[PDB]
């Protein structure tokens, strides 16, 4: 009866959701996926094929979009399930009062290892991926900031640096890893491991879950230097034709049964606290999904770099060329 345009990352909405929403609301949602923020960005500033009413950027893209005037304000008064959000995902300084973004799903990037093929006790750090022996067998997520952060951490620098010298040094190191790289995948990184065309590499903790779920000896190792933490937030584009509907779609995503239902299917963790008490105990206590306080303490959240995004972005495409 109404139509809504939703652009989101690839494995987050499982078959059955959007339809459920439609049963309830009578709103028809035209769904579209993207595999990276860089992608989603270059699109929103050019076309319609992508999405207009609802998009989902990483919190590190929120200030930059907000500034370009790309996303508008969210009336959270119409978002009555907002109170279910864990308060530790709300004081963030890129949107202190959550007027432009709504926590949706969080996760981590770490080392995925093919059990029945490689000994998980043998890989312990990001540093190990540079060993000559992993030649032509590594999977890398197709994310500039995640690839830099892994090399940046291997060197002892912050993954949120804004120092071109540091970045450049990571670039240099990233060049040594080139022979080891079999693929770049931001679609569903578990896939190549399951197809078994890669032994070890980077892995999102949620897609390794859906893969185990299907019987793949995919083990997740927290690296000695960190683990890359990130969060995806719902935002409403400035040129949205249906912001009223977008706020419905958001409150739907905030009802605890919904979030509960998706998190058990896609494994990525929910910042929805209500929905967390509802989670089966095999999921809620899986430390590769809801890692302990000492482990987030040792990893680092991907944050805004500002104008320096220019350097990561360019230096990454060079890499993907070279």
């Amino acid at each position: 009866n109404n139509t809504l345009y939703f652009y989101n990352w690839t494995e987050y909405v499982p078959p059955g959701l959007l339809e459920q929403f439609t049963k309830e609301t009578g709103i028809k949602v035209i769904y579209s996926t993207y595999e990276s923020n860089e992608t989603m960005y270059a699109k929103l500033k050019t076309y319609k094929d992508g999405a207009y009413d609802l998009v989902v950027p990483s919190t590190y893209y929120v200030d930059k979009m907000r500034k370009e005037g790309m996303i508008q304000k969210i009336d959270k008064s119409k978002l009555t399930n907002f109170s279910n959000l864990d308060p530790d995902m709300l004081n963030k300084p890129f949107d202190p009062n959550n007027d432009y973004s709504i926590p949706y799903i969080w996760g981590a990037t770490a080392i995925g290892v093919n059990g029945d093929a490689v000994d998980p006790k043998s890989v312990t750090s990001w540093a190990d991926l540079w060993k000559p022996e992993y030649k032509g067998s590594l999977l890398l997520t197709d994310d500039a900031r995640e690839v830099f952060q892994m090399a940046l951490r291997k060197l002892g620098y912050s993954g949120n640096t804004t120092d071109p010298k540091e970045i450049e040094a990571a670039y240099n190191e990233l060049k040594k890893l080139m022979p080891n790289v079999a693929a770049f995948n931001s679609d569903n990184p578990a896939n190549p491991y399951m197809e078994g065309e890669v032994n070890l590499g980077m892995i999102w903790n949620g897609s390794a879950f859906v893969a185990r779920q299907a019987g793949t000896p995919i083990d997740v190792v927290w690296p000695k230097e960190g683990g890359i933490f990130w969060m995806d937030s719902l935002a409403i584009p400035a040129n949205a034709k249906n912001k009223e509907g977008a706020l419905k779609l958001i409150n739907f995503l905030l009802r605890p049964d919904v979030a509960k239902q998706v998190a058990e299917t896609i494994g990525y963790p929910t910042p929805n606290l209500a929905a967390r008490k509802l989670l089966s105990p095999e999921v809620a206590n899986d430390k590769t999904l809801y890692p302990d306080a000492e482990t987030i303490k040792n990893g680092e959240w991907q944050n805004d770099v500002g104008a320096a995004s220019s350097i990561y972005e360019e230096y990454y495409q060079k890499l993907k060329a070279g």
